[PDB]
């Protein structure tokens, strides 16, 4: 059971938004607010401990691996590894990014998931600005930034960021990113595309804050992000950091070649080749 | 004249749902409630007697033979063999099961029929669960189970099942299933696909009951089903079991090669080949 | 200027519906009611006199010659030959009759015309009955019958028919039907297809009358129709029968090969060939 | 930030509509009303001085160069050369003018732009008249006329025209129209197509005035237009005519070959070739 709609009440407008950078391991838990929902993205479940607990308000996955991630999320839920209230596909509704067939058939395959573009399109000014920069300049926001936009569109007012490290330093992930299954799905480093940049993520985040009037804090003392956004105040909060049981799902799940999966992958192949 | 909409009133929420297994011949009529509507599916009219009377609230047919079954149902009605209030196509809205063109043109060809998926999609949790199991695991519910889901979505509260025998024993149909017309339409046994299973039907039925809070009884004392669902109480009800007149329609009707039928079959061929 | 919507008021529910049979020349004008709207179809303007006056409430044209007839109607209007309040394309929304592209682009080309199927689809029982007979039996109603269905759907209550002669006798049209332009558009008799029949038109008309509870009269004393529907009562009405000026449009207009007409005819060719 | 909707209030219904003819240089500023919005089209920014000031209520661009003009307009705005409240694509929704894919994907690429046809389609009589003349007679209104129709549909009541000179005389543009970028985008005179005409523009403008009851004035004393529409009264208004800074954008901007631009141009090529 997912939520039918993600509704933010006026009484709790705090959101923690986590990337999967090394600083996920170095959160200052004293700086978390008393109440909050959590957003995670992509390979968050690769984490060896529950760095932000077991309750995820929404997870966010990219269209190119959505089939596998949707199944992985359903297994995380069934195996009681996490509680996941909503599942988004991080989308822009641009036909050189998401194929017509992918968008058309999305809800047919994933009836309880949500296309992210349907939420961020409501941020009119920000949405036009990201499309203009994508189309004409080949600049794209990362999932951390996307999740912020989604949070703002859904009516959260204070964002606390962590695991956002702009792919700098020698540790680039708090885990092995080139796991066996990642290698299989996309045959042969796992580094960001040229369309992504620290400067652009930062500009986009500053724009979200200036247009929509929300507050953005950092949580990780020793992270690059904290040089650009203020660390949240140490309010002496405590946290119980729990380990993952040993046979936790720790790699993206593969799918069996059923008639439906084969149909899906056939189509996805055909138009990923075109794009 | 079909009904425009199937509306269940609070005063009568009982539904009898019949498969076409051998136990259709062995209903304990004393266990039927006083009031009820009846759902039948597929080759129900192959029956040699009116095992559940002449008044069918809805019939349900699979997309692959819908053209012939729609015509057969219109002839059953015109020949006064049955009264049929509604006609559904048992559908899931998955493009590896029902082609885009089939779904797109459905109401164009069959303006007074109803696509079943438009009704079961409202059972959000159950609908997501059947799609997940279909796509990733190649498990599909049988029409008996589908009809239960439809009944629950339309607001029936108590289901009595019969003719559901999970394809076990040596009698598999209370009639000849490989009739001349069945053989012609689909050129050469008539046994269920590997995607269907007793275990899955049962799990899906138990899930419908636990999510939507309805009651499911059996009607056939000597049937496998009764080992999994309680027999309905013997309330001493009586039934007049009527024979079919001799020249009853007893096989699926064939269609003439008109411009419309040829157009339809041409298209259906083209994309059944793709799927 | 066409009407945006054809709205029938309770105070005037009379409609005269004219085919283009020989009996158009033999209307008994004494039998017309005091008040009425008029529907005409196809090559009505071939008439040498204004047999039903100059004011047409709606005209009805077949999809296969709609482009030329739309232009002809606009010229009839511009040249003050008739006043035409509405223009329909007599359609069923069946893809072996009207191509997907024709229906999709209809309003793009003809923004002030109306697709007839959008009106008759509201006659649920009658619409299902004509589709069933078209698809499975290759029986189609003629435009006279279609116009009756449209009238009934729009809320007219009494129909007076004329120019309906079921293609019987030696005079089949009160004019030359194989005119020069008819010959050109559709290169080489102008007789009805096998899908049309007197028996079916009559059955369909009797059905419209029994389902929707309206009255259908004849106006032509010496016509076949009057053997099946009652002649309207001689109420001593009078009529001024006016001649057409000599240079009246008397043949369907041809179109120039503009970029738009060529585009249109290219597409129409491509999928008339498929159908 | 564009406006979400262009809303005309009852208190200000005046619009200045400028073509890019030589008479843009010869506006009689004494004849402008006290209050007004301004519409400009196409290569307006080629102007060497701010002939109508810096505040544009809407700009209008043709589909065939929309990609470049949209980017040019965003740069005019970012560089503070103009303030542009709305951006329209001058469209008719005819598939031989605008491809299906162009219209389908329009808002995907340009989320804050507006398709003009969605506004002028509400002028029912005028819209049917321009489509009839386009399709059957290959007559098309120019952007000046289109902008008038848009203004009337949005509820402006008095139009003042300038820069409309029907491509007559020896000066045809108050600037070089065959600039380097114009030459590149559309490889090798810049004169109007045969579908455009002074007579038709004038007839269409007179029709807008007679159907929708608005007033149309001229502003340029020595222009052809003033022989067909009355010059606005000299009310002794004054105007500060400002020069453009030297490094003003003065040619249409070219786009970089990003994945999105290449995708877009690939598609546009494919179906401009078909049309
Ligand atoms: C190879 C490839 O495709 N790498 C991309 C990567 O360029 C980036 F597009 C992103 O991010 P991904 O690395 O998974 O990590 C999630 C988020 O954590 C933050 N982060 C992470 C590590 C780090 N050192 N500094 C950081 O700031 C970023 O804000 C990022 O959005 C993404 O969606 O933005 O997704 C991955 C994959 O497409 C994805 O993992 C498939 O499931
Ligand atoms: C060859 C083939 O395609 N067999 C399938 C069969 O695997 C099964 F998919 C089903 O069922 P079908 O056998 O017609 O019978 C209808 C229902 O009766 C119940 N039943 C029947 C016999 C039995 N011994 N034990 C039972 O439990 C099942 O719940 C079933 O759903 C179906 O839609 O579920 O449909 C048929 C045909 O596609 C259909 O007849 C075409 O018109
Ligand atoms: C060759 C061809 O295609 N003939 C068909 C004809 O079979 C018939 F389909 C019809 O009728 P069409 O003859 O024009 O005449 C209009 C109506 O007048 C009535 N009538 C006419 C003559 C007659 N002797 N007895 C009659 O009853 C019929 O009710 C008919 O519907 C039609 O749409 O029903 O349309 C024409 C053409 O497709 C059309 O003219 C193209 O513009
Ligand atoms: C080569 C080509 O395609 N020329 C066309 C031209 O035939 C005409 F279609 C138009 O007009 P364009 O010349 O740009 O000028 C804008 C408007 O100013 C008015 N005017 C201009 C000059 C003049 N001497 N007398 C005038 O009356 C007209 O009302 C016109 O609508 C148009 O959209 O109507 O657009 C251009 C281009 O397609 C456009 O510039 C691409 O960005
Ligand atoms: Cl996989
Ligand atoms: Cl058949
Ligand atoms: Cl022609
Ligand atoms: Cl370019």
């Amino acid at each position: 059971r997912m939520e039918n709609e993600l509704i933010v009440s006026k009484n709790m407008q705090n959101i923690i938004i986590a990337g999967n950078g090394p600083s996920l391991k170095n959160i200052n838990y004293k700086r978390l607010p008393r109440e909050y929902d959590v957003f995670r993205c992509n390979q968050f479940y690769f984490e060896d401990k529950y760095y932000l607990g077991k309750k995820i308000k929404a997870v966010f996955f990219n269209p190119g691996v959505f089939l596998q991630q949707y199944h992985t999320a359903k297994q995380l839920i069934l195996k009681n590894e996490y509680e996941i209230k909503n599942i988004f596909c991080s989308t822009f509704n641009l036909p050189f990014i998401e194929s017509n067939d992918f968008l058309h058939q999305f809800y047919n395959f994933f009836p309880d998931a949500k296309l992210g573009y349907e939420v961020i399109e409501n941020l009119k000014e920000f949405y036009a600005y990201i499309k203009y920069n994508e189309i004409y300049f080949n600049k794209r926001i990362t999932s951390g930034v996307y999740m912020c936009a989604i949070a703002i569109a859904l009516g959260y007012k204070t964002i606390y960021l962590c695991g956002i490290d702009f792919y700098e330093g020698d540790v680039i992930y708090p885990f092995e990113a080139m796991s066996t299954n990642i290698k299989t799905i996309f045959p042969g480093d796992f580094k960001p595309s040229n369309c992504h940049s620290k400067e652009y993520d930062i500009e986009a985040l500053k724009l979200l804050k200036s247009i929509y009037k929300v507050n953005i804090y950092a949580l990780c003392d020793d992270s690059i992000l904290a040089n650009h956004f203020p660390l949240s105040i140490n309010i002496n909060n405590n946290f119980t950091l729990e380990n993952k049981h040993n046979n936790s799902i720790n790699d993206i799940l593969l799918t069996d070649n059923t008639p439906g999966v084969s149909f899906y992958k056939n189509q996805l192949k055909a138009d990923n080749k075109i794009m």
